[PDB]
């Protein structure tokens, strides 16, 4: 029963990819009854952070995509930190009173940035889309004598019923991801979509990023996640779930607004690094584990034109209740990092 996270493996360009929610210590301590399960000491930021920059340190991947970046903890210590392992480091901070965000970070030996394109889910102008959540999505050139590669990064709405919300959001990324990776020949550069989406394998919002086809009529609003909730008393989804000025049409790309079938759909060929169960035993694989959950909500994505070499093997919940829940004196977050080594084939 030894529990360990080993290396799975399946004129190129190899680079490796960390998605990672690190755990903001306001979040923590505005919620700390999802941390009564840990030793107090553990808690603290200035034991949690050394024990993350050394994880981030041992794996060092090419790209990082982190959430629950907190901004002040960000410039005092977490980005000068990076920059010193050679990461160039991007931000795009929530919009409202919770001072945290995403950041896409790379390694300076390994790409150029070509642009930086943040994403505000945040609309005042729109009543459904009153929550502060953000996306980041970078276009890198990839350091070789070659395309180049959209790496996009977010943290979702938590609220379990508002999967009207979540979908609205996940549109929103798609959105800009559709105009970033647009090459001069048509079709989409290479792109990898990383991030906490606080949806579980196997739900509408997971199978619409899957199949890039939703059939969304009679669904509840809280089914959407598939996060723990009763459901009942629940409105289903409208149709359209957003309205028509944002801007974005039913296949989630940008459209040029008019003056004036529930189905959503995408035009991505997205594949998951994680199977989200162990082959032997059928067992689901998690990524949070606190005093109140234990699930799957961060991925990799990626366009399967890339080829995964290998993935780090994640954990049972059984695992990690054998190791006292998450976090503990030995990793500092109550998620687990992701990580991914991609090929390039040129
Ligand atoms: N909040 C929790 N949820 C699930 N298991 C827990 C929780 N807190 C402690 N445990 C574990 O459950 C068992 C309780 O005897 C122990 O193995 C302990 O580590
Ligand atoms: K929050
Ligand atoms: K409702
Ligand atoms: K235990
Ligand atoms: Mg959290």
């Amino acid at each position: 029963g030894v529990i360990k996270r080993n290396w799975e493996y399946i004129n190129k360009f190899d680079f490796s990819v960390m998605s990672y929610n690190i755990l903001s210590q306001d979040l923590l301590e505005d919620n700390s009854h999802l941390y009564r399960h840990c030793r107090r000491p553990v808690l603290h930021w200035s034991f949690r952070f050394p024990n993350i920059l050394k994880e981030i340190k041992h794996f060092d991947a090419d790209v990082l995509c982190l959430q629950e970046v907190q901004e002040d903890h960000y410039g005092a210590e977490i980005r000068p930190s990076l920059e010193s392992l050679g990461y160039h480091c991007e931000y795009k901070m929530r919009t409202g009173r919770k001072p945290d965000g995403c950041a896409i970070c790379f390694k300076h030996s390994k790409f150029s940035l070509l642009s930086v394109n943040p994403v505000e889910f945040f609309r005042p102008d729109i009543s459904l889309l009153d929550r502060d959540n953000v996306g980041l999505v970078l276009l890198l050139q990839p350091k070789i004598p070659c395309p180049a590669i959209c790496v996009a990064n977010t943290h979702l709405l938590y609220n379990p019923r508002r999967g009207d919300i979540k979908l609205t959001q996940l549109a929103m990324l798609l959105a800009e991801i559709s105009s970033v990776a647009h090459q001069k020949d048509g079709s989409f550069c290479p792109i990898v979509m990383c991030g906490d989406f606080n949806s579980v394998p196997g739900s509408p919002l997971y199978s619409f990023i899957k199949e890039g086809k939703l059939n969304y009529e009679g669904l509840p609003i809280g089914k959407v996640s598939g996060q723990e909730q009763s459901s009942r008393g629940q409105r289903i989804l409208s149709i359209p779930i957003w309205p028509p000025n944002l801007g974005i049409s039913q296949n989630c790309v940008y459209e040029v607004q008019q003056v004036p079938s529930s189905n959503l759909q995408h035009h991505f060929s997205l594949s998951s690094v994680y199977s989200h169960y162990f082959p032997d035993t059928g067992i689901p694989e998690v990524t949070t584990c606190h005093s109140r959950s234990a699930i799957t909500v961060d991925y990799i994505f990626y366009s399967a034109g890339l080829k995964l070499l290998a993935r780090l093997s994640l954990l049972t919940e059984q695992d990690l209740w054998t190791v006292n829940g998450l976090p503990n004196e030995n990793n500092s977050s109550d998620h687990l990092p992701l990580l991914a080594k991609f090929r390039l084939e040129l």
